[PDB]
């Protein structure tokens, strides 16, 4: 979640998931 475009969700690994909550 590199602010919110193509750094959040980048293919399904560590691009989405950031913790544990929404960004994965």
């Amino acid at each position: 979640h590199g602010g919110g475009w193509g750094q959040p969700h980048g293919g399904g690994w560590g691009q989405p998931h950031g913790g544990g909550w929404g960004q994965p």
